[PDB]
């Protein structure tokens, strides 16, 4: 499956015929049913890494929000990622927002989305992962491991109460969990990342893992948004070494507007994603490694479109990368893309893998 058919020819014209939501509404579905190209390139030794108490056969992974309900895993490996996470996922079902909720600024290479968390809610998806299981199982022992993206539900009372929840119902399924408290969508959300709210929800979210049997008990990471105060991202690593969290995914999306932006869609309400935030989420991943002293494992995200996005992020600090927007442009083959030319600039810039590479510019 061509990169280049996709990118001019066959991502152009769905866009030009879809809204963006019923974009990823057929994408999904494609997805799910493994309707996809092909895809050839092999993982080489250079691109595995471990961290988080697994083995990860490549570092590129699905971002949260495409697979919000654990419909497509399958097929997201299939198409070449080396990990994958589904969600945010909330206790109860949700609509999240009314449509149109999803926009795309094609000239910026940016999405703007004000979803809210639409979820078919833990009980439906504690289900649909249950009935892959053990096929989980030997994905994750063959280095392919499954995170879960935790959500709170718009009425809840008690956020920390939704995130335990989450914890007691997919902790069990998932190799990881995310603590999200970035999403911009949700009224108060991002507050929970201030230093007291955090740690109280961080202590209670832990103490709930930590209940879970040995075999059960995933790694627990919190999503950090790019629109942190140095404040609130001192007090974020303070904590996060206090209480032991296994990791950082860094960063969500940007309430931000960069000056520069062309589309008209430039002044919707949302988080904007694509490559307008591409390095200001590098640079949250250089700030929150430096802070935490290298120690606590970054998932790095945020426009990544390409094996040098890729590698600026892991050379910040990322253990891992994600993409979620560069899809919605160039398609499926932008995976073997960004694993190709990773491994490519690795040896140029003389590493011997992936793991030579994390933090790198801090040694420099
Ligand atoms: C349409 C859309 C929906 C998203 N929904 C979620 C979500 O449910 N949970 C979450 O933690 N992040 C979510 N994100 C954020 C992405 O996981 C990622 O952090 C962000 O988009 C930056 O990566 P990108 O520039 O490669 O898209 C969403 C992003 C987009 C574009
Ligand atoms: C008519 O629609 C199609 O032909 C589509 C679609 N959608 C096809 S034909 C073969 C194929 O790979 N697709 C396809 C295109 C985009 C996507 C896709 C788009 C966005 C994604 O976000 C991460 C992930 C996957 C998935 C697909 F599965
Ligand atoms: O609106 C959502 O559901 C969503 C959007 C987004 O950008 N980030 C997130 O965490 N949730």
């Amino acid at each position: 499956g061509d990169e280049r058919f996709y990118a001019e020819h066959l991502m152009p014209t769905l866009q030009g015929l879809l809204d963006p939501e019923s974009a990823h509404r057929l994408a999904v579905r494609f997805t799910s049913l493994g309707l996809l190209p092909r895809a050839r390139f092999q993982d080489s030794d250079m691109l595995e890494v471990r961290v988080l108490g697994h083995k990860f056969r490549n570092p590129v992974g699905i971002a949260a929000g495409f697979d919000k309900h654990g419909e497509a895993v399958d097929g997201l490996y299939k198409m070449g990622f080396g990990f994958v996470e589904i969600g945010s996922v909330t206790p109860k079902p949700q609509e999240g927002n009314p449509r149109p909720r999803v926009f795309r600024l094609p000239e910026d290479q940016a999405v703007i989305n004000r979803y809210g968390f639409n979820s078919h809610g833990l009980s439906v998806v504690e289900h649909r992962l249950r009935a892959r299981q053990q096929k989980q199982a030997k994905l994750t022992e063959d280095g392919l491991p499954l995170g879960v993206n935790l959500g709170k539900n718009k009425t809840s009372v008690d956020a920390a109460e939704d995130y335990a929840e989450g914890v007691r119902v997919l902790g069990p399924l998932a190799d990881y969990l995310v603590v999200n408290v970035s999403s911009p969508n949700t009224a108060g959300l991002r507050s929970l990342q201030g230093k007291a709210e955090l740690r109280r929800l961080l202590t209670k979210v832990l103490q709930e893992r930590d209940g879970l049997r040995r075999v059960h008990r995933p790694a627990v990471l919190v999503k950090i948004a790019p629109d942190l105060t140095s404040q609130d991202k001192e007090d974020i690593a303070s904590v996060v070494k206090e209480l032991g969290i296994d990791g950082l995914i860094v960063t969500n999306t940007t309430v931000s507007r960069p000056a520069g932006l062309q589309g008209a869609l430039r002044s919707e309400t949302g988080g904007l994603s694509g490559k307008p935030l591409r390095d200001l989420s590098t640079q949250t991943i250089r700030e929150m490694y430096a802070l935490t002293q290298g120690r606590v494992p970054i998932i790095g995200v945020g426009g990544v479109s390409s094996g040098q996005d890729a590698l600026e992020k892991i050379r910040a600090g990322a253990s891992l990368v994600q993409l979620y927007t560069a899809l919605t442009f160039w398609g499926p083959p932008v995976v073997g893309k960004v694993k190709r030319e990773l491994e490519a600039l690795l040896k140029e810039q003389g590493f011997g893998g992936v793991t030579d590479a994390i933090g790198a510019d801090h040694r420099r």
